C-alpha cells in the first residue's frame, strides 16, 4: 500500500542572518513531499530545548551543526518505519522518544521538530486536506487575531526602550484583512516623522524598528496620534496597545528589585515587586492599554503572586518567557494562577503534538495561548499556521516588512483566496480571559 | 539478533480492597518475559501524576479500571518497535515521551510504570546477570536498615494519633540478618501485651494492626519497655525513636493553624509557623527521637526553615508528603535546604527510569533516600529489586505483618542465599545528615 515514509534524512545550511541549521526532509511511497523547521536559538539554565554544536572552529565561528546531523541522520530513519504519513503522532512522540534524553539533546528538539513539520505537509497531495485542517479536522476556518513590536527595546538593543518591547494587538477590526491594515503601514509615517526627526531608519531583526528617541516615554504619545491623525480612535475602534514592560529583563536576581538602570541613565527607577506594582496599575485609567507581555518575572512568581487582585481583571499578562512556552512551567501556572495569559513558541516545546496540546490544555481551562515567534525564524510558515488548528484566539508571528515573515502573513491570506466569504474569527472579543 | 520487542500486551487485572488496576507483558521473538504490574493508592492538592478512572458498572463500581485496558492496547508498544529490549533510558524516556502530557494523563502514571517494570524484567531477561546488579551494577552490596508504621494514626483507626505513624530503627544488631528481626521480634512481644491488654491484633490496609493509644505514651513506651526486658540495651545498643506528622492536612488553611481536631478529640490544641516547634524543641531530648518525618506543612516554607534549623541537626527530618516526591517540588526543598531526607514514593514520579533518577539525584544532594510504601500493593518484586539496587543505608519498608511487606523478603532474603558474603553494612550509621 503507497500510504508508507520509507526513507528519512537531513541536511547542512544556513538560517536566516547566516548561520549554521539542521533541516528536514519528508516524503512517501505515493511520492507526495514536505520539508519541515525551526526557528533558531535558546537560553540555559531554564526548561526549553538544547542547542547543540560540534565545536570545530574551520567554520562560522565554529558553531557548525554537524555534531546533530550526523548523530541525527540515521538515528531517527531507524525508528520511523511501517507508518503512514497520517500517523503523524506516533511519528512526532516516536523522535522525542528515540532522543530519550529528557532535555532533547541527543537528536536536539529542533531536528524532532524538523520531521514532525515535513510529515504536517505531506499528506496534502494525498487527501487534499493542508496542514492545519489536516492536524485538526474541518472546524479550522479562523485565521487568529493577530499582535506586533514593531517598536523594540531590551535584550537585543542599541535603544533606551527598557521595556523589551512596544507592542500593537490590531484587533478592534471584524475580519484579518482589516487587523493587517488600520496601522502597520503607519510604520512609513512613522518612517517620515523619524527623517524630519533626522534619526535613524535602519530595521530591528523581527522587522521593526529600535528608534533612538531622548527616552522611551516619547513612543507613549506616538502610536495613540499617529491613529489620531488617522482619523480613528484609540478604543475599539480600530487597534489596542501591547507593552512588554520586561520584568525578567529590569529584575536584579541578588537585589530581588526591578532596577531601570539595567536600560537607562544614573538617575533610573529601582522597584521591588511593590513598587513596580504601586506604579503599574494605573495603565488603564491613563492612556488605555490592553496587554503587556513578561508583566512578572521568571524567578518573581511572588510577584505573580501579587498581580491578580491588583491588575488582574484589568490587563492582559501574557507570560512569555515567564512560562518559556513549556507545559511544566504552565501546569504550575495555571495551579498558583500566576499570570491571565501565555506565549508559545515551537522550539521551547519541540513537535507539532505537543505545541497544539500545550493550546488546547490551555484553552479548556481559559489561559489565551498567543502561539508566537522567536526573533530567528526560517524559510517556513507553519510557526503561524498551529494558530488555525484549533480556532483558539491569538498569535505573535513578527513584524510586517520582512520576507521570513511574510512567508506567514502571505498564507494568512492566501488561506482567504481559497475559503473567501467561509472564513470568520472573534474581534476585541477574543480575549478569553478578559470581560468576564 | 533474537534482541527485539516484537510486541508488549497491558492487561486488565484487580487489585487489594478489591477494586482493579493496571497490569503488561513484554513478549519476544526468543519466548522471554517481562511482565510488570504496580503498587496502588495516591494523593492530591500537591502534585501526583493520573491514575485512570471510569463510568463504567460492568467491571466495578466506577473506581474501576478495564476502561484503561480497554483502550490503551495499540498505543506503547510501537513507540519501543525494532529496539533492542535493553535502553530503558531511550525506552522508558520513549513511553513518558509517548504520553508527553505535564500530568502523564494520555497513558496514564499507572501505564507507564507498568511497562517500565515489564521493560526492566525483560532488560535482563536479555543482559542474564541479576537486574537489581543491573540497576546498580554489580556491586549491589552497601546494605540498608528498616524504619516502619510501627505505631498507628492518619486514616485508619479511631484512635487519638494526628502523627501520621511513630517509627524506631533497630540499632544494636551487627549484621541484616539479625537486624531485620531485632526490629520485628518487638512486634510479637507486642502483640502478646494487646492481647492481655485486650486490644485488637486485625490489621489495617498498612499491615500495622488498629490499636487505640492516646497520643505519644504506652503505643510507642511498650516499645521503649521492651529494649530493657529483651536484653537489648537502652539506645543505639538496641532501638532508637522517631515521629510521622500528617502536618499538610491538620495545617487549617483558614487559620494558618496546625490544628490536632481531624485526627485526635477534644484533648487538641493550635499552633502555627512558630509554635508547633515551641513544643517538638522540648520533645526530642526526652523521647529519643532519632527521626521526625513530614513535620510542617506544603506550604509553611518557614515551618521547615524552623524545624531544620531550631532541632535538625540532632534528627532526621524525612520529608514526605511535603515533597509528594516530584523533582521540582524536591529540586525547591533542595535550594531552599527543607528536609535532611526524603520518602520517595514510586508512582509518585512516573517510571523505574524517573525513580532511578531522582533516587540518584537525591544522594547527589545528600539526602538519604528512602523508598516506601502506597496502600494497596501487587505481586511483582521489581519494587523490591530497587531495595538491592541502591546502597544507601535506609528503607521505609513496612510492618511485618500483612502479605504486600512479606513479600519483599521472598525476593531479598533468596538474593541473599545466592551470595552470602557480598555486604557493607550500617544498622545506625545510616544517614548523610549527622556526624558531620
Amino acid at each position: 500500500h503507497m500510504s508508507i515514509i520509507t526513507d528519512v534524512y537531513a541536511r547542512e545550511v544556513l538560517d536566516s542572518r547566516g548561520n549554521p541549521t539542521l533541516e528536514v526532509e519528508v516524503y512517501t511511497e505515493s511520492g507526495a513531499f514536505g520539508r519541515g523547521m525551526v526557528p533558531s536559538g535558546a537560553s540555559t539554565g531554564e526548561h526549553e530545548a538544547v542547542e547543540l554544536r560540534d565545536g570545530d572552529k574551520s567554520r562560522y565561528l565554529g558553531l557548525g551543526t554537524q555534531k546533530a546531523v550526523d548523530n541525527v541522520n540515521n538515528i531517527i530513519a531507524e525508528a520511523i518505519i511501517g507508518y503512514d504519513v497520517r500517523d503523524q503522532q506516533a511519528i512526532d512522540r516516536a523522535m522525542i522518544a528515540l532522543d530519550g534524553t529528557p532535555n532533547k539533546g541527543k537528536l536536539g528538539a529542533n531536528a524532532i521538530l524538523g520531521v514532525s513539520i515535513a510529515v504536517a505537509r505531506a499528506a496534502a497531495d494525498y487527501l487534499e486536506v493542508p496542514l492545519y485542517t489536516y492536524l485538526g479536522g474541518f472546524n479550522t476556518k479562523v485565521l487568529p487575531t493577530p499582535m506586533m513590536n514593531i517598536i523594540n527595546g531590551g535584550s537585543h538593543s542599541d535603544a533606551p526602550i527598557a521595556f523589551q518591547e512596544f507592542m500593537i494587538m490590531p484587533v478592534g477590526a471584524p475580519t484579518f484583512k482589516e487587523g493587517l491594515r488600520w496601522g502597520a503601514e503607519v510604520f512609513h509615517a512613522l518612517k517620515k516623522i523619524l527623517k524630519e526627526r533626522g534619526l535613524v531608519t535602519a530595521v530591528g531583526d523581527e522587522g521593526g524598528f529600535a528608534p533612538k528617541f531622548e527616552g522611551t516615554e516619547d513612543g507613549v504619545e506616538t502610536i495613540l496620534k499617529a491613529i489620531e491623525a488617522a482619523g480613528y480612535e484609540a478604543g475599539e475602534n480600530g487597534i489596542m496597545i501591547g507593552f512588554d514592560c520586561a520584568s525578567s529583563e529590569f529584575y536584579d536576581k541578588e537585589r530581588k528589585v526591578y532596577d531601570y538602570t539595567k536600560f537607562e541613565g544614573e538617575g533610573a527607577a529601582v522597584r521591588t515587586s511593590a513598587e513596580q506594582v504601586d506604579y503599574l496599575e494605573e495603565l488603564v485609567n491613563k492612556y488605555p492599554i490592553i496587554t503587556i507581555e513578561d508583566g512578572m518575572d521568571e524567578n518573581d512568581w511572588d510577584g505573580w503572586k501579587v498581580l491578580t487582585e491588583r491588575l488582574g481583571k484589568r490587563v492582559q499578562l501574557v507570560g512569555d518567557d515567564f512560562f518559556v512556552t513549556n507545559t511544566e512551567y504552565l501546569a504550575r501556572g495555571i495551579k498558583e494562577n500566576a499570570a491571565n495569559s501565555i506565549l508559545i513558541k515551537v522550539n521551547q516545546i519541540g513537535t507539532l503534538t505537543e505545541t497544539f496540546e500545550a493550546i488546547e490544555m490551555a484553552k479548556e481551562a481559559g489561559y489565551t495561548a498567543v502561539v508566537s515567534h522567536r526573533s530567528g525564524e526560517t524559510e517556513d510558515s507553519t510557526i503561524a499556521d498551529i494558530a488555525v488548528a484549533t480556532n483558539a484566539g491569538q498569535i505573535k508571528t513578527g513584524s510586517l516588512s520582512r520576507t521570513d515573515r511574510i512567508a506567514k502573513y502571505n498564507q494568512l491570506l492566501r488561506i482567504e483566496d481559497q475559503l473567501g466569504e467561509v472564513a470568520q474569527y472573534k474581534g476585541i472579543k477574543s480575549f478569553y480571559n478578559l470581560k468576564k
